[PDB]
DNA sequence: GTGAGGTTCTCTGATGGAAGCATATCGT
DNA sequence: ACGATATG
RNA sequence: GUGCUGCUGUCUCCCAGACGGGAGGCAGAACUGCACCUUCCAUCAGAGAACCUCAC
């Protein structure tokens, strides 16, 4: 259940503006380097409209620029972690399930991603088990630990397995354009990987061209959520307005919306839940009383102006 | 002076896709 | 109890 | 804030012209009047303008 709106913002920073057309690259950059590990030569279109074809030839040569240096011999690999990312294999175990769940070992030096399991229905039950007459070896002398790396050396989901052979190699740690910290990266990935896998979608549908994130022709959102997706941000309401105020790396952006006659006479507060609530009323003739959960908005410029869209969860 | 048959620009409509986070443990 | 990755 | 309409605003176009009216484009807003889930992408069908030749 989703609602949307659009708040104007007309006094945005230096900063924002600075993060809105940084993000943009690195999402650009995240699409380039998924195909180039696709490995298959693809059609692009420009944005005067030009569908050029692209060979392996200019792949190779940007995977190399992106430290891949024989992509020759970690190409069975290379292709087994894209397909991963856009979401290609079976839809049960997934080696990430959000695709921004990547960019810790693609993109983080000293990150140590690939030896996790304390999410992992087995580490689950036993743990609830320790504190055979039960629904589901290990179970005597106790020790989930060790059951951790039994399933981590085997049960391991293809593409992240692949991912965590590169690493040996010293070629999986890509150097992106710009040094985006680990939730803005997440961010910009997610909007590469949604406009990838609709490009992937649209492709399989064919049988075909691709576009490439822009700050004006094709914008995507650069968005801020509350768990880590983006940067965060609190949302309140001071008169009849909106206060928005997000949370960069480079300090607290505060930020008022011009009022709204979708949003009149606005009431809000934040939950315990990682959400904020709000009230209002659609002005007009009828007041009827609606109450939205706020949980992750989005940037968006148009025009040249920028606007904040409210993707609120209201009741169904 | 129109009809007919081809490019070359601005648009609008319809049917597809990607979407708008939950939990979990560990170290302080 | 809260922040830092990790990943359902 | 967004299609619709609305200068207390602007620019431009056309018809009578020295009374006005009829096209469009922005600024809107601090002026109502009905409503408002939306952003991006790729296709396919349809409608408009104009462009070139050859025929009647």
């Amino acid at each position: 259940s989703y609602k949307s709106s659009r708040v104007l913002v007309r006094d945005v920073p230096e900063e924002l503006v600075d993060h809105y057309e940084r993000s943009h690259r690195v999402a650009a950059f995240f699409m380039r380097l998924l195909l180039a590990m696709r490995r298959e030569p693809y059609s692009l279109r420009m944005r005067d409209g030009t569908e050029r074809e692209v060979d392996l030839d200019e792949t190779d040569d940007f995977l190399r620029s992106a430290g891949c240096e024989e992509p020759d011999a970690v190409s069975d690999d290379l292709r087994s972690f894209a397909l991963a990312v856009l979401h290609q294999d079976n839809p049960k175990k997934r080696a990430f399930l959000e695709s921004e769940n990547c960019v810790s070992i693609l993109c983080l030096e000293k990150s140590a991603s690939g030896t996790r399991y304390y999410k992992r229905p087995g580490y689950q039950l036993l743990k609830k088990a320790i504190e055979d007459k039960f629904e589901a070896r290990f179970f005597a002398a106790r020790d989930p630990d060790d059951l951790g790396r039994e399933l981590l050396k085997t049960d391991t989901r293809e593409g992240m397995a692949a991912a965590l052979r590169l690493r040996e190699r010293g070629v999986f740690p890509v150097s992106v354009p710009e040094h985006l910290d680990l939730d803005s990266l997440k961010a910009a990935m997610a909007s590469a990987a949604e406009r990838l896998k609709s490009w992937l979608a649209c492709n399989q549908r064919a049988v075909a061209a691709v576009t490439l994130c822009d700050a004006d022709d094709s914008p995507i959102k650069v968005r801020f959520g509350l768990t880590g997706r983006g940067r965060k941000f609190v949302l309140s309401a001071a008169g009849s307005r909106f206060l928005i105020t997000v949370k960069l790396p480079c300090g607290d952006v505060g930020l008022t919306a011009v009022p709204s006659r979708y949003f009149w006479n606005p009431s809000v507060g934040r939950t315990t839940s990682n959400s904020f609530r709000i009230e209002f009323t659609k002005r007009t003739t009828e007041n009827r009383r609606y109450v939205g959960e706020v949980k992750e908005i989005g940037l968006v410029r148009q025009r040249g102006r920028y606007y904040f869209f409210i993707d609120y969860n209201f009741d169904p």
